[PDB]
Formats: structure tokens, sequence, C-alpha cells
């Protein structure tokens, strides 16, 4: 069973929930971040923190040896310019990953990914395009990779209640941050979303 693991995106508003269910289950964490400021002192605390950039492979590579699974939670904070960002990142997570012998990435694009392209906001699409490039990086990997494609991501409290579709069609267009990350941990333990493309929602109200 997965025991060791690495989160990318940790500090972000789904990997701080993630990494504390993480520990709190407990897995042996390992975390590549940026700035650790943005980690934080109370509750649950990662194993092991890398302070680096998914950008530069001897980051990624430090931070993938020795796993077990990768899970990938990264994106642009509140930046919507065409980037490049996630799919670099993916590919440096896919060299390591391949060095080391790590075969299992669970990764979180977007919804946009299922429902009809035509119908992307304006303002998403260059980070959606992204997505896509990313998707496509870990899709031709080879590796076990189960594709995280949720809808919008609320505050709503932890449920473990949610609904997981193979098609972008569920119960609501929202899940919430908890929720996500407990998918994200539920796809550690079982090979049934390999290959596939995942749509966690759920209807909190
Ligand atoms: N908002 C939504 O409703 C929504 C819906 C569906 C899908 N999504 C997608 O879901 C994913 C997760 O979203 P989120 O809101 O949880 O993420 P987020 O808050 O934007 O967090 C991004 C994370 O990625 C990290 N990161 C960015 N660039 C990096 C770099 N060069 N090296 C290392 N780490 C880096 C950030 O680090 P720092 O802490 O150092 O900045 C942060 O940990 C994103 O790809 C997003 O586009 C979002
Ligand atoms: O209308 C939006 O898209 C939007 C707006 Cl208009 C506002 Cl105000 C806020 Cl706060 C958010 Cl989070 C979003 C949003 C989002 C909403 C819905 Br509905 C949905 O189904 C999906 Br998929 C969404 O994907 C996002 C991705 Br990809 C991002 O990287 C960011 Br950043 C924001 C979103």
């Amino acid at each position: 069973a997965v025991k060791k693991i690495a989160i990318f995106g940790a500090t972000g508003q789904t990997g701080l929930t993630t990494l504390a269910q993480a520990v709190q289950a407990g897995y042996e964490v390992t975390v590549l971040v940026r700035d650790s400021s943005r980690l934080p002192s109370e509750g649950p605390r990662p194993a092991h923190v890398v302070v680096g950039d998914v950008l530069q492979a001897a980051d990624v590579d430090k931070t993938v040896a020795g796993q077990d699974a990768v899970i990938v939670l990264l994106g642009t904070r509140n930046d919507l310019s065409p980037t490049t960002v996630m799919s670099e990142g993916a590919r440096n997570i896919v060299a390591a990953m391949k060095a080391h012998g790590v075969d299992k990435v669970v990764a979180c694009t977007s919804a946009f990914l299922l429902w009809d392209p035509t119908k992307v906001p304006p303002r998403l699409q260059a980070v959606t395009d992204d997505h896509i490039r990313m998707h496509k990086v870990l899709r031709e990997s080879g590796l076990k990779y189960v594709a995280v494609m949720p809808p919008h991501i609320g505050d709503q409290p932890l449920t473990g209640a949610y609904t997981v579709t193979l098609d972008g069609r569920g119960p609501s267009r929202v899940i919430s941050k908890h929720d996500l990350g407990h998918f994200m941990l539920r796809c550690l333990t079982t090979d049934e979303y390999d290959g596939h493309s995942t749509y966690p929602s759920h209807q909190y109200q």
C-alpha cells in the first residue's frame, strides 16, 4: 500500500487541506514549496519539506525520490495569464517519477476538460489551455494516472459523501476543497480510476 507521498501545490487552497488530511490519515508526506511561511504551524505537519520550485528539475527530483505516489495540486493562484507552469511542472514530475521508479500520480486539472470545450469562460481559457497541456503530459507518460477534473472548488465542510462520475455530469457543479482533497487521497488506495478522468461533485445544500 501507499505510505510515502509527495504533494505538489501543498500551500494552495486545496493543497493545504489535502496535506492536513494526508498527515492525519497516516501518510508520510513530503512537500515542495517555494515559500515555507505559507505552511501552517497549527494542525498536522508534513514529514519532509523541500524548498524549491516545480520548474527546477533538481528540486522536483529531490521531492519525488523515495515516494510511493504523487499528488499534484499545482495552480496559478489568482493569475489568469498565459502560462506553462503547470505543464512544465508536470514534465519535471514525470521525469522524476521515471528516474525513481514511482508509478502513481493523481493530478488535478478542471471539469472544463470534460465539459463542452467551447463553453470555457474567456478569462479562464489560458489556464485551461495549460491544464490541457498538463493532462497530455500525464496521459502520455504511461504511468498510472488518475485525472481529477473538479468543478468550482468551494469552502463547504468535509463530508466524504460526494459523488464521482467519469463524464462531468453529476449532482452539482461544486466540490468543497476538503472533499476534493479527500478524493485525491481515496485515489491512492484503489486502482479503479487509473487511466480515467473523474468528476467529483456534491450538493451541500
Ligand atoms: N478555483 C476553482 O474553482 C477551480 C476549479 C476547478 C479547477 N481548478 C484548478 O484546480 C487546481 C488547484 O486549485 P487551487 O485553488 O487549490 O490551487 P491554488 O490555490 O492556485 O494553489 C496553487 C499551488 O501551486 C503552487 N505552485 C504554483 N507555482 C509553483 C511553482 N513554480 N513551484 C512550486 N509550486 C508552485 C502554489 O505555491 P505558492 O503557495 O508558493 O504560491 C500553490 O501551492 C488548479 O490547477 C486550478 O486551476 C480550480
Ligand atoms: O466562473 C468561473 O470559472 C469562476 C468564477 Cl466567475 C469565480 Cl468568481 C470564481 Cl471565485 C471561480 Cl473559483 C471560478 C472558477 C470556476 C467556477 C465554476 Br462555476 C466552475 O465550474 C469551474 Br470548473 C471553475 O473553474 C475555475 C478555474 Br479552472 C480556475 O483556475 C479559477 Br482561478 C477559477 C475557476
